[PDB]
């Protein structure tokens, strides 16, 4: 599934910085629970930065196997470096999962060209649907419409994750796409408006800690219910945004924590923990939401 | 060490991107001869992001084994993820590198405080002498001079490569540390107006192909002489302009290449060939500098 | 009328720099005939910053006589010394305009508490709507929603042509305004994300050069009809963009003087005479457009 | 002339907002005594923006009569308007003002060409000195060190105010002009390091209040003391930033106010009193460069 409300979720971990399965499992059974459309495995939110491939690779097949067919998984799977992207593909080939999130080479700002030349040979060696990932803000680098364009003529490149905020570029890109290409907002706080131009999804730091009510809203969007959505959408706008209140995931962790549904909020280095204003503030945001 | 025009040199290629030795010997000799103070291996210039680790390792020892005592050699060190950061730093303890370049965490853009306590662990498990290294368009976060500051306190942090292009930095930053803290420019064509407002030197690209101009130049600063420095600047200035045209280091590359400094031009992808209209613009300024 | 396709129409010289009546009429019979709901005069298209407030108002009055009752017209009154803009907002009380077009005042950067200031002083003293004017690129300054909200509660503040380009202000404006507040985009090339997102029609620079295809993009856009809507943008988005490729209003009116529908396409310096690669630029986007 | 500490003088006001007479002597014999090199009459901290053209022209008149020979007057001339520029410009023909401060066009966004165009044409109908006025965050529009030098072929474009921020301009246009062309900053928190890379003095807010600590550094500069410079800068760097903690000239007539210089703080719409939050920091400012 590549439409709806897909969570970008956070790779719970014990004090000492390693995946803690109960955590896990307990939040992948809330998104069964709560209507979640696919589960992110490792992207961004899931601290695919300091996580190293083998314990990436793990996350994502102990994610599998605690979905256990309940809920479909994507896996980040992208690099700087073209080879380690197709060689970390490469470890997903047969695994279950349904696709792989690949965003642009981050510090070494390729050219457009460069970018069009590694996703079509990370798409050439996999028959894995691929999802590709523009968010300038954390890379350097900004994969624009006509490359999008250029690339969704590859069989197995489906859509794109654009985290830009900058809503323009959903039309830029549907004029030069088919029809099934998928557009998915990156941005929780710009994603409805993403959905009411044109996108069919959301992938959500958000719905981390309000799954049941994204998984609404962006139902709602797609029957063309825009006011409904927006009415959750208001409720939800503190937590888009001081979800970011310090760097991500450091805040979701510790509304996941709050609520009960992890058992620590433990990041990697250079994450911190969270200050004490961040708590105050994610934690009006959440009662904003309705959540606590 | 520290002071000077340092070059942040190339990783030369074969055809098939894996590192050519008689290419390294060939621009290793002609730093020593061209009066370079010092060899940067793999930092950005160098393909740090498209080399493994063990890659990577590879080519600081062999350019430590050809520097041969002749030229010191830092190594390029940085690391989004501190564990990882802090494994990479340990393979060069001991090694006869002088000291590392380490640029702030990439993709993930740690907090100030994040930042400071990424450096900290680093300096932490080793001897070695580290230059801090901020280029926010490339990483997505902003080492500021208070943070700056703040590391200056730990015994082994030594200096900072200041890739902004914001001039405003070396004061900043100047107040804020001991006389001995050393501020180097990571941007060619502001370098010069760097040293005069008090920095102590350049991490280069435009060294790898103007060596002996970009010693001249730095020394000339160092002794006072702006005017007569910035003659030379001036001839430099194309080159100094024309080696982004393209990203880094594909036109520096090419340049190489054309001016007989190593074998083949060839880089890892996502990095791709230089363009025809690159290569005749890159030619222009080489000719303006009087090296062609 | 405050919905639909306004124009801010070009303000026609001769070539000694002043208002040509016999274009102008040209261009309102124009409008008249090709459904354009109302006329922006002396906007920034209209070369505001350059015609003194008697010359302005001039325009005004002849833009009114020849518009004879059959299209209604909005009189540019914006000012950056609140003193200025109720002084020229007083010339045109009683003059048959129905409303006005008030810009944030550009140059001396004012808070947000004295654009609120300045807009209510203004709306004080006059009993005509008043449509509030963002334009941030052009002025410096940036009327934020949360100010926007104040404003719209005072009695004549009746809507915002909004020319940020950043589409995430349609919402974040509706959501603390009434119902009944206007917002027009001041963006063609953003203009029909910006309806489809809520907005309710646009204040346009392209409208002077293809009014008919404006007006049935703006009536397809408010009927909920974006999938046909989005055909005319389509064909006019060369337009939306080349119209800006030298400093609006030079190629618009070099485009009105090319169809015939002016006279000359003088304007008064600093602005100057089009370029011949921006002729060309220009002619092959009408032709696009379908105009010549 | 136009080298060291030159003032760009409050208006200081009544409660009614008009020119009070006796602060502007209290200030002129201030900068007479404090060793201000030159004054600039309604520049852009003199409210250029809410004063009308006769208002301004009797700022003009009064500050060079109250002058009365002691320290030259250079008026600021600007205007969006070429023709309305030319006209102010002629209002001090003859005047004794040495000099006229001319910013670029505001809101209009010229071409390079049209900037070009404009100041040749103000620099055509005058004998007086033209200092050039680059300040892109209040107009819009950033006057290139390329257009610069093409400007500085004109006989009496003698100089340019640059207040951009960005130290690269100094050597940038240093570089295409003639030795006596003067490089003065705008931007009073850089304005030093502005000197160290080869300006030769500051257009400054901070010396309505530091007038001779100002004067001291600039001499200091001139000398090519920086470090003793730097110690003075110090102590004036909270209110090089804070006079920007709300719009100028908001914080630096409350600063004159509160230390006796003038009679009410006034100013005029959009321009808004001071906040009390605002007044607590710029005391702070004052007390940390020892003036209260
Ligand atoms: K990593
Ligand atoms: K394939
Ligand atoms: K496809
Ligand atoms: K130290
Ligand atoms: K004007
Ligand atoms: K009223
Ligand atoms: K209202
Ligand atoms: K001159």
């Amino acid at each position: 599934m590549f439409t709806g409300s897909i969570v970008a979720i956070v790779t719970p971990m014990d004090e000492k910085g390693n995946v803690c399965r109960a955590s896990l499992k307990k939040l992948i059974d809330y998104h069964v629970a709560s209507g979640t459309s696919a589960i992110v495995s490792v992207g961004t939110t899931g601290e695919f930065a300091t996580l190293n491939h083998d314990e990436h690779a793990d996350v994502v097949m102990m994610t599998l196997d605690l979905a256990d067919g309940r809920i479909p998984v994507i896996a980040g799977t992208g690099a700087n470096a073209t080879a380690e992207a197709i060689s970390l593909t490469q470890r997903f080939n047969d695994s279950g999962i349904v696709g792989c999130l690949t965003v642009t080479p981050y510090y070494n700002r390729p050219s457009q060209e460069g970018l069009y030349q590694h996703f079509k040979a990370i798409a050439e060696h996999t028959d894995l649907p691929q999802i590709l990932y523009n968010v300038p803000s954390r890379t350097g680098c900004d994969l624009l419409p006509e490359t999008v364009g250029r690339l969704a003529k590859v069989k197995n490149i489906i859509g794109i994750k654009e985290a830009t905020g900058n809503l323009t570029r959903v039309n830029q890109i549907k004029e030069l796409v088919s029809d099934d290409f998928v557009l998915l907002s990156g941005d929780d706080a710009s994603a409805l408006d993403f959905m009411q131009l044109g996108g069919h999804g959301v992938i959500s730091v958000t719905a981390n800690v309000a799954a049941r009510d994204m998984a609404q809203m962006c139902k709602l969007a797609a029957e063309g219910h825009f006011a409904e959505a927006r009415v959750i959408n208001q409720r939800l706008m503190p937590l888009h945004n001081k979800l970011f209140v310090e760097p991500n995931p450091i805040p979701v962790k510790w509304a996941c924590k709050e609520l009960g549904l992890v058992a620590t909020d433990t990041l990697r280095l250079p994450m911190t923990p969270i200050t004490d204003s961040g708590r105050e503030t994610v934690r009006a945001a959440l009662k904003h939401a309705g959540l606590l």
